[PDB]
């Protein structure tokens, strides 16, 4: 997160902190967010071999008594996910267990207004490090045209989010972390300029509703 602040500790509930070891080698990080008992929504390109989800943190580096740390069995990738237009970034995963509801453990509920709210745990700047503590930014959503210069930027599938004019942005390390508007979850982080420039590019929650759901109602 550029330009927000240290999140009130274990304010939002819903964070997830996603440890992926990476199919090939070593592990990556991605965030996401719990929005049933057992399952965690994120972005598609967060997917690997095998997924860990932690619950309950501020602090990464920090156990605390609130942290549940569970198992991923299951990756629901979305099927019309495409690697080179980043359409349809978004993946279900579905935990080993249900997580105890607590003050710092719990569930996000499902058109906006402008201003919106993203979190996460990544770099603060474009050459800096993932911030060990949760941060948090206020982001106003922006017309399509916007994002005209994302050659495959669908106003259909997706957000257009953060005023040009400011720093203030999802960047590197906050991947699949939600966008909260008045609340409600309408966006999930996706894609950027690598020089950290806003707008950046958000799944159109909305818009997968029904494939939620499908899942949801068989898993
Ligand atoms: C650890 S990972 O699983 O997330 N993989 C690396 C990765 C990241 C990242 O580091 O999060 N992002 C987001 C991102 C990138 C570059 C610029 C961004 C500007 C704004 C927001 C987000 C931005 C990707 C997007 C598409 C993709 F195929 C891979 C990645
Ligand atoms: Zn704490």
């Amino acid at each position: 997160i550029i330009g927000g602040t240290e999140s009130k500790p274990h304010s939002r509930p819903y964070m997830a902190y996603l440890e992926i070891v990476t199919s090939n080698g070593p592990s990556k990080f991605c965030g996401g967010f719990l929005i049933r008992r057992n399952f965690v929504l994120t972005a598609a390109h967060c997917a690997g071999r095998s997924i860990t989800v932690t619950l309950g943190a501020h602090n990464i580096t920090e156990e605390e008594d609130t942290w549940q740390k569970l198992e991923v069995i299951k990756q629901f990738r979305h099927p019309k996910y495409n690697t080179s237009t980043l359409h349809h970034d978004i993946m279900l995963l579905k935990l080993k267990e249900k997580a105890s509801l607590t003050l710092a453990v719990g569930t996000l509920p499902f058109p906006p207004g402008r201003m919106c709210r993203v979190a996460g745990w990544g770099r603060t700047g474009v050459l800096k490090p993932g911030s060990d503590t949760l941060q948090e930014v206020k982001l106003r959503l922006m017309d399509p045209q916007a994002c005209s210069h994302f050659r495959d930027f669908d106003h259909n599938l997706q957000l257009c989010v953060g005023n040009p004019r400011k720093t203030k942005s999802a960047f590197k390390g906050d991947s699949g972390g939600p966008l909260l508007c008045a609340g409600v979850a309408q966006g999930i982080v996706s894609y950027g300029r690598s020089d950290a420039k806003p707008p950046a590019v958000f799944t159109r929650i909305s818009h997968y509703r029904p494939w939620i759901n499908q899942i949801l109602q068989a898993n």
